């Protein structure tokens, strides 16, 4: 039942002296262990990825996309195997792991496809000056060389697969650093690619404790691009650890939910309650608050609350909406921000419970920017709804977040909609719409401390190549 | 007629309390000071650029170039005036001074035209899933906000316009940061700009002493991106002090030139010294070794030999070929490079002699890689001849440099030039022709420790650029 | 009255016999024009042939630097020029300036559009293994020599929409100006040659469509023919072009569709300016307003309280409606407004005709059996068609044989855009009459109203093709 | 021998009246296909245009998965069709059953090219600062129903070729092959129904020129002609279509320019591999050497030795060289082959002709005043024109009525670009055969060679209108 994973390393599976043993947040259930990798066999997996460089960008980009095509059919073949454990392991609802699993092969295959039609350009020296017009440059793209890909424990094989497809048509070498809580998920992820003939070195995965390789994954010579999704926190570290190397990160989101008078309630609520509580809100592109305009608050405050008490809160096995939040700690955090909210006088619309780290969905309302709540992201089932007067204060508070992911603005004025989202802080606005990443092929990226790079299939590709310039003169 | 000069402070000329004085680095006449501004006058100029950004980035397109057209006129009108004074601030032939403010010029009214035709994207969300196929994406290009711009010694207003044009047409706010040796050109730039009536706080200047200023002005959270071109330990720490923040960096070059037997090698010579020994080798982008097959290495080391020998050797009033270098340590580190040249047996086709800081050209035969000549960028004028038998030496040789800016082929196969220029670790690759970042609406860029970002006038507004996306449903 | 000549391969040439040209609102000679013989049109193509090879190797900087010293001279004889059109082609005297104006606009755009050209590298690596190290590098090159053909009314405008986007991309360029209409097409002429445009690389024709017509679009020289025009004319040149490319901007019955949830004091203000524009002489106008009927009477007095408003005079008073191109022009959109009125149609402003000066109709409950239901007048009349659905008035714009562009004025843009989706024009405007411009943006027609697509880059990758250089990488 | 139908609707319907199909090589009857008449056509582009609403309105996602399907079918029959098609035109059964595997590559390839389909963002403010908050959305649109027409030479491919670029773009498609062909178009059409292709949205019209020829052209149903063949049909189709967009992929008189630097040994492999494909019945195929004096005996005797290497014989035993398509083809190429004999050019390799099987002629010392160094013969026989200066080489490859391809065989690359910059030509190969491939490229024909730019995305975009929609921001 529980097994020992290992580790693909240079087309071999790897265990280590040492294991970390992963449990179901939901159930402390034994899942299995992962190797506790050291440095010496990160340095291992850099040397393998490098080595297996020059043959990969050799490669025409068809059969660079033969292989991807191939993982993603793997992937496809056993979503029902690998959701199965990633639901126990992330305390994700059985349907909706399995989901995430198919979403990755068709972001595997968007990817194969989008980059395989790389293009370069054709300059003109007479363009700028005239005793250069027989003088062109033939620009083609090339990779930047090996990608480090750091997948968070919310979407271990998605945005996992998100990072590793797009480098990987591009000819660059991955490694693939998986969280710890999601790390067998990213091992049974690698399993597909090694199935699939990935030749050796060119994926690769590492596993381990943050105080042993943490910082030194992302430090190592070898590194060319480092891809993570994670906290803020862990965020600006890489950030600086990187030095001078491209870096993506996708951060933190408090993403604000502007609704404006003229707002179709019924429909701002329903988008509102499935972006805000999807995952138990645990998700970086999740609703976090609602601004909403005082006339219309009372009535779109009574229709959130009706939907937050249907939905139901259990075990990931049972599909339940709402699933025990990922560790205790992350329990404890989201238990103080309601404790604050109800302390400074926050009105709770739906009643605060917890059983072990299941949290019962909490929605407040008259929350003020005094409480913790209107800005800290929670990775918990609570959203607050703040009332605002005018449209100018909605931007103000939306914009004075350290936060700018996203945005949603409920609204029949599309153009004031579009003049509000010219003003919001953000990557991408939503019109009459949640917040959400999808789809792929669309851009996704952070304003503020949400991030650094524009991610979505072909601007992760982008990201991960560089540009060979090669100028002659015509005779 | 050493005049006291003063920074563009949100429309404003400003002084500091103390200054710091300028000399001519070949005759050592005083020029004039510049400001020696303190953090709290760092402050005020990031306070009225964040404060000027609202209203310069809701401006027209057409409105932003038309004032970016009005400077580079200012420019072309002031080129004797400003090359004067530029020639002496960094001992740079007359001429080649004025031609430096005349292709900022060009650089700036090319960019205000490239940037008004800016270009946003529509997606279609059927593209990816057959259920999103009415949700559409309007993607839009919006200015990344505070661009610092930090020009070099070697072209201060050229790599000044290159940053500061391509950052204003998009929207975004600059404030230049000079090098201490060329501030006054880089102020003198900013009054084209002042003149033009570039609005209070849009463009601003910042001069001072390095460690008063020099981590504070890149570590300030008003920046949200740092445009650098200067040495690479330098560009290191401004990649750790920027964080997740975007950057641009241009750094050091070794620039290989590789003869193969089949080379026109008057050409080859003819070239290979223009690019060398151009402003006395003190350029990034600069041929700093010739890797040549011995079968034609003692032909062409002849003729370059001749070329050398026939370089003008003086001051810039009289625009000499070699110039004074920028500072009595710059020489003295080349003097020290040629000195370990000739101890380690190489053979000098032309003599060493230094008269203050006016080394004579020296050309190297019988380079081996043993030799810190063979390596290190001396930004003075000496150049290395390294003799090698194969295409794959050649190669192997030109990659094992920490840097690659360009590299230039001289051969008269084609087909096997494409085939070595995809090998080569390096941005640009030119044929038959010395290293060049021309022209200016080409990428220019570096692999390794050569740089961060794709310079070129539109690679260069596509970087300081980000992109904001929004998202509707079509019913 | 001054005698105009051709300009026809750097040289300033009469013909043996000319055109006396005559300002439509007064009858006053403005001047002549060569009449030009097949011969004269063929040494034109000559000259310009043997003008492109040095044309085209020139570097797009040079050629760039021709097109703004052009627009330059435009910019400083816009009054001289302006006030010339005005009389040739009964156009507002102020309008007439303007639209020399934007022509420079259009020029300087195309100047630097057209000088960033880029080509592309394709990877044979992308469609099969074995290509691998097999490149194309595709780069742009000129069509060759450009017939442009302008319109009668934006004579300098829709001249230089045309000229310029074709210079810049390096092919050589024959403008053939409207007769009424050709002092205003060779006043534009003196400023490309005043710029020192080189000999053959612009040239000029003007003549009897009798003696020419056919001749100038049929000749093997013509690599491209760019034209706006009537709907007929433009289909006999997609004959006569065979397989050449073209560009055709045609006619226009432009729809503004009124939604119950309208603003109908902004949808009568845009509807209003885009209908009497130039007595309603343009293609990209609104020529009938779909509006529901439960709006349908408010919408109506407010068109027609501001179409009372409309001054009705001579071009140099600025009046908004002008005495029409020729009595042709006026005697068929009479006979419009007689039919309207005999198919019961309610006249909502006075029909007055004092000459060739046809005083605003609005016309309201206009039925589909009606001919101005359909027919583009081009003259100062506007029909009002009430609809139940908005099904109906998607139905009734597309039976519409034209498809220029629609008008949509709604609160609800997502329905908007879904409305948008359905029909079958080039552009829609949401909340804004109807209009080619900004001239960056694409214009085009659908159905009977064109072929190809217009707006500054889309024009000038319109009179370029590609030439691929294919190597392997060894 | 089976009785073929056409896909019409989603049904498989016969005509009144059949034309017998008979193999090319040996006289085999290969089945019947259906003699159209002008009422069936109606009912094919009536089909077409009702299916074309419900097809556009799918996702991107949804129209590839039915391409790729289709293409997953004919890769599985790729042997069945391939042996059919073999007979059906006398191609080598290998080369044949390639063209099957070929069409499911562009097919493939086309279906995710156009899923990744962009619009453009414009935005007011690049042109004039009072229309800084208006932008465009310009978005992709089907231009309506293709008629599609392949050739004999590539019946399945170059039917694919232009099936699965309109497709995915939301067009629906009428293939009308070829009548020699038209067993092998049923075959492709077979394999779109068997993937489910919605009634309508595909279909397929066989018939007699002199019924439908002119007909299914001229017909106001039709909104787009994307057709291969020879240069007389394609001039009468750009006529017929009056304005309406094509795409023509006509005749080629592809040049060989072999400069004295060249390696003469791979120049005479790449002649001769590109002049004797498929007994030089390709418009892309290398059909006149135009060789600097210097160099030209000796390249004329290694292109002799490979010329004598080539087999002659049956398309099934997958002779190099294969009967002619038809007599009176054959019967012209022995016109040209004696029109140069009678002019005194040397025959390096004999003629000989047994039934439609011509043995592959090389000629040498062929002068310009010969029909041979013009004229597309679409036969085994190559000319040999020396010339004394590049200058002579370009002028005469320019003097051609044809412009598809040229190859260029130097060992001086940046002069092979100069020379290829004036070469009046599509494509320039460099020390390589001409040819289509790789696929992702592009294809396109300069002078009477073709009109539009063929290769999968070039295709999308040809097939593709624009719908602009304009609004302010507020």
């Amino acid at each position: 039942m529980a097994k020992q994973y290992k580790n693909l390393v240079n087309g071999e599976w790897k265990l280590s002296e040492n294991e970390i043993t992963i449990y179901a947040p939901a159930t402390g259930e034994e899942l299995g262990s992962v190797p506790a990798m050291t440095q010496a066999e990160v340095d291992a997996v850099y040397a393998s990825a490098k080595k297996a460089l020059s043959d990969w960008r050799t490669l025409s980009y068809v059969e660079r996309a033969a292989y991807l095509h191939k993982a993603a059919d793997i992937l496809v073949r056993d979503a029902e195997k690998i959701g199965a454990i990633l639901s126990k392991e992330v305390a994700k609802g059985h349907k909706a792991a399995v989901s995430e699993v198919i979403r990755t092969a068709e972001i595997i295959n968007y990817a194969a496809e989008e980059g395989l039609r790389m293009e370069g350009e054709v300059l003109e020296g007479g363009s700028f000056e005239a005793a250069s017009k027989k003088k062109i440059a033939i620009v083609r793209r090339e990779p930047v060389g090996l990608v480090l890909a750091i997948s968070p424990f919310n979407y271990p094989v998605n945005l996992a697969g998100s990072k590793i497809a797009p480098a990987l048509i591009a000819g660059n070498v991955v490694a693939l650093k998986p969280p710890t809580q999601g790390s067998i998920s990213g091992l049974l992820l690698a399993e597909a690619f090694a199935e699939a003939g990935i030749p050796a070195g060119v994926f690769n995965t590492i596993t381990g404790r943050g105080s042993v390789i943490g910082d030194y994954i992302v430090e190592h010579e070898a590194v060319n691009f480092i891809n993570f999704t994670g906290s803020t926190p862990i965020g600006e570290g890489i950030g600086k650890l990187a030095g001078m190397r491209p870096i993506m990160l996708e951060l933190g989101g408090k993403d604000s939910a502007i609704v404006l008078e003229d707002a179709d309630l019924a429909l701002a609520a329903k988008n509102i309650v499935a972006g805000a509580f999807g995952y138990s809100g645990q998700r970086c592109t999740a609703v976090k608050r609602v601004l909403v305009m005082d006339k219309v608050a009372d009535q779109l405050a009574a229709e959130i609350k009706t939907l937050v008490e249907k939905l139901s809160v259990g075990m990931p096995e049972d599909d339940a909406d709402i699933t025990p939040l990922i560790d205790t700690s992350a329990a404890d955090f989201v238990e103080g921000l309601i404790k604050d909210a109800t302390d400074k006088g926050a009105t709770a619309l739906t009643a605060f419970n917890r059983e072990g780290n299941l949290i019962s969905p909490v929605l407040f309302d008259h929350v003020t920017t005094d409480m913790r709540l209107a800005w800290e992201e929670p990775f918990g089932p609570v959203l607050p709804i703040i009332r605002v007067t005018t449209v100018e204060e909605a931007i103000k508070i939306s914009n004075e977040s350290e936060y700018g992911l996203q945005a949603s603005i409920f609204t029949t004025n599309f153009p004031k909609a579009f003049g509000i989202a010219e003003q919001l802080e953000v990557g991408t606005v939503h019109l009459n719409n949640k917040t959400q990443r999808g789809t792929d092929n669309f851009p996704f990226l952070g304003a503020k401390k949400s991030g650094a790079g524009v991610q979505g299939v072909k601007y992760s590709i982008e990201a991960m190549t560089t540009v060979k310039s090669v100028v002659f003169d015509i005779q």
